[PDB]
């Protein structure tokens, strides 16, 4: 039910404003986009301590509010809010399990919540809106850290704005 904050003490905006996800651990990392394997593109996401401080993102509710509670259901994505581009999903792929990547498609209420976590947040993946939900956390694979569904695991993030 918590108003999501972001390092300043402000209010995450609903989409309007883009945030870098900062680990509180795992060093200086930031989000980038790798391969799996041998697909053309990179679609999964990583925390990279190369790109510091990331690719930043923006969290949407569909909701007529300009803020983000831990009750959201979220989508989570990179680039601009116009864009079909950057959307979050959980896909099977199997070296990882349940990783993110990124897509062009986007349900109305998203697979993420954004949930207190020690001195931060976490991302929770939700497969049934009237469930438990399960930790995003690392799997490492392939000298590449995996965002991916690992329960009881999550990475803590702090929530930056880009300005």
């Amino acid at each position: 039910s918590s108003v999501v904050v972001d390092t300043n003490g402000q209010p995450v905006s609903n989409g309007a404003d883009a945030y870098y996800l900062v680990p509180v651990s795992h060093g200086h990392a930031g989000l980038a986009l790798a391969k799996i394997g041998n697909e053309a593109e990179p679609r999964a996401v990583v925390l990279d301590p190369h790109h510091r401080p990331g690719l930043p993102v923006r969290f949407e509710s569909p909701l007529r509010i300009n803020i983000i509670k831990e009750s959201y259901f979220l989508n989570i994505k990179f680039g601009p809010s116009s864009s079909d581009s950057g959307v979050w999903d959980v896909i099977q792929q199997d070296p990882i399990g349940l990783a993110v990547k990124v897509t062009d498609t986007k349900s109305l209420l998203g697979p993420f919540k954004v949930e207190k976590e020690g001195e931060g947040y976490k991302i929770v993946y939700y497969p049934e809106r009237g469930q438990t939900g399960l930790d995003i956390g690392l799997v490492h694979r392939n000298d590449k850290y995996y965002l991916a569904v690992k329960d009881g695991e999550p990475c803590v993030f702090k929530i930056r704005k880009a300005t």
